[PDB]
DNA sequence: CTCTCGCGAGAG
DNA sequence: CTCTCGCGAGAG
């Protein structure tokens, strides 16, 4: 699994989360975003509901890998937030 | 309200969120920072007990001023999670 | 305390 | 859709 320049070209370069935001949509449809968590852990304020599984771990380090390419001035940590930003925005 | 430079002197300048925690424990008591939030917005779950009051806002443009001269490419945004995440450390 | 991290309101 | 930003479990 790679990520491809024809589909970083789609993608908004002026902010990381924008950049998220594009990316995630050109990989994924909606129902599957709105369905996954980047980790797949139980989050802490929901109690007895189903837990979303997590993104394919190779799919999220490929997503670091080229975001960092580009603004190599974010780091692991803030890349990571905002996948799970992007995640949280979506409803089935 | 100004940050000395003997302040930014006790703190790690290894990593934005370090450097945060070293110089929000120089600057706040424990207790203040257990109960206060960066902007005093009221919680999406919690709605029943009382609203953490916000930091002064002039406080936390000097500490993210401080940050960025020490971390010129760590963007305004990150650095108000990391006063938030600090904040949050102490409750 | 510290970090990571899934979630939510409510206003753009 | 998109952002800011507070809660809070669990492992460290």
């Amino acid at each position: 699994f790679q990520i491809e320049k024809w589909q970083i070209a789609r993608c908004n370069k002026s902010k990381p989360q924008k950049f998220i935001n594009d990316l995630m949509q050109v990989l994924y449809t909606n129902e599957y975003m709105a369905t996954h968590s980047l980790t797949g852990a139980k989050s802490s304020t929901s109690r007895d509901k189903a837990v979303k599984p997590a993104m394919n771990q190779n799919e999220v380090q490929e997503i670091i890998g080229v975001t960092k390419q580009l603004f190599p001035n974010t780091d692991d940590v803030s890349i990571r937030r905002m996948i799970g930003q992007k995640l949280n925005n979506c409803t089935k």
